[PDB]
């Protein structure tokens, strides 16, 4: 029996109108153009090198607005002003975006989803969605020239930009900057190894696909056995699992199925040490990358 | 290691572009807007009390051309003919679409992925990809009001439609019909209980999964044993696994990674039987939603 979710985006035709390509001498990659802004990674001010040990307050001071290029490619942008901010640079350009969308800039937190429009040379090419890991990445696909990609959310017609991608790690997942031009986790936007912060299972949302496990039908996991907030945060932290914080997503998913947290509290720590071959809704492990809010959205049909 | 595989859905806009509201009657669902043409699922002709014997001729012969409203959310559109084809209305509209793409119309195969823009009221509300499962339904993500919506595919700027959403099974997928107006499948758009076929595992995809493995260093299900494909399709029939066809882009993957197509046929005869508690790309059981072409273009950069 198919649960009814699948990883949704948003529909990206919003965001694909603001996408532009950034050159700056030999290097190139994608910035988003809002109003008269242009923001994109301050790493296409960087020659391939200099990307280790980049100087970026020097590289800086070394441009001016005519060292950058902008162009739209689904016009060319008269750059007027340039500046930094973090690890982004803000651009001036003469021409507002006259489809710039209803937008505001928000920072992402762990566990939460947001959609991903992939770009290379200024021009989109597909879209996902992720769940910001506890430890600040993303498991993203991303490829050279990909910079200056967008994650956002949208509440109504507002799209909250909360993502601009940067880089690669080691293990192959991705992180970048918020908009504010502050990386997201203990990461620099240097071409230098850096310690990855440990993963850790993100419990609200596993409890998000347990409860539509049950929507389903699916419920051979749920015992009268409770585990308290407290009691499975004590067990998180030693078991690499978030804290569990409770939402009024989560309470509807509650009242719905009539099986209290709690319950999924002490199931998850039952699963945890292992299925003993049973499935649920097709997987033999815990599935994290659900929110409440996407078992709402697609199973119960509330936004 | 994140392998660097997501699903992946082709950027949106274009066909947000085309999505309009239909209604006749007390129904109401999503309609195609492409040049003077307007296609909806046909039984936005049912009232409630019919859906599951419609008389689709008899339907049709009620209707005139204003019976039908077709209005664009994101102008009204006056209908000046209508026909059925299959099971799918063709309107004509006095307005051609002004954003209408280049396009086709195709037919998907089992195992071929596609782009899916879930819409409701006409206005476009996810975006999210599927593979065509063997029994000619797909595992997607559909609620009351999503019928008509679209899927396709993108040949460069070319849009490939290739589904208009039409129902849900009993097993929680789903199905509908291609441009043509047939159903995918031996399925009638009628509300009945409907056999249905059963579902195999792609075997193309699990060999692409496979070389997706491989290419991310983790090859430990690699060995000189070879299965030719003659005798892997012979296996498949007895074990539900669709007969394996290659294609240039299989052979590319076995190229780059140096690993014949017959090992990895062994592989899956071998890992069908167990993991035997170890993981591959993060999972034990194999995984056929991913396609080769998706591998060559996330993993390797190539379209
Ligand atoms: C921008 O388009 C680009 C996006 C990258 C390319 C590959 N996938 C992506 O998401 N960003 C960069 O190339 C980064 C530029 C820096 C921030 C100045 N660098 C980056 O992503 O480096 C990735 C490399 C390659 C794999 C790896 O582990 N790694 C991390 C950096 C470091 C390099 C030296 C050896 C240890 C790891
Ligand atoms: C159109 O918007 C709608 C899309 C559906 C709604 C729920 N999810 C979807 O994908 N399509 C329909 O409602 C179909 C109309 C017919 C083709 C005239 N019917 C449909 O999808 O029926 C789904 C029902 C409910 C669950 C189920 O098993 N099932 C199959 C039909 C049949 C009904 C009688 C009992 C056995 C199953």
């Amino acid at each position: 029996h198919h649960s009814g979710l699948v990883k949704m985006s948003h529909p990206s035709g919003d965001v694909e109108a603001c996408m532009v390509q950034v050159t700056c001498g030999s290097m190139t990659l994608n910035g988003l153009w809002l109003d008269n802004t242009v923001w994109c990674p301050r790493h296409v001010m960087c020659p391939a090198d200099q990307l280790s040990d980049p100087n970026y307050d020097a590289l800086l001071i070394s441009m001016t607005n005519h060292s950058f290029s902008v162009q739209k490619h689904i016009a060319n942008l008269r750059v007027v002003g340039h500046a930094m901010q973090g690890t982004l640079l803000k651009l001036t350009v003469d021409v507002a975006n006259p489809s710039t969308p209803a937008y505001t800039f928000t920072t992402v937190k762990p566990g939460a989803a947001f959609s991903v429009l992939a770009c290379y040379n200024g021009r989109p090419t597909g879209t996902f969605t992720v769940v910001m890991r506890p430890n600040y990445t993303i498991k993203g696909s991303f490829l050279c020239g990909s910079c200056g990609s967008v994650g956002y959310t949208k509440e109504g017609s507002v799209i909250n930009f909360c993502y601009m991608h940067q880089m690669e790690l080691a293990n192959g997942t991705h992180t970048g900057s918020a908009f504010d031009g502050t990386m997201y986790g203990a990461f620099m936007d240097k071409q230098v190894h850096q310690v990855q912060l440990t993963d850790k299972y993100c419990s609200v949302n596993v409890v998000a696909w347990l409860y539509a496990a049950i929507l389903n039908g699916c419920a051979w996991f749920v015992k009268p056995n409770r585990t308290s907030v407290v009691s499975f945060n004590e067990w998180a932290l030693a078991n690499q699992f978030t804290e569990f914080v409770g939402t009024q997503s989560v309470d509807m998913l509650a009242v719905k199925t009539g099986v209290a947290i709690e319950q999924l509290l002490y199931a998850i720590q039952q699963l945890y040490t292992g299925f003993q071959g049973k499935q649920i809704l097709g997987s033999t492990m815990l599935e994290d990358e659900f929110t409440p809010e996407d078992v709402n959205m697609q199973i119960m049909g509330v936004v």
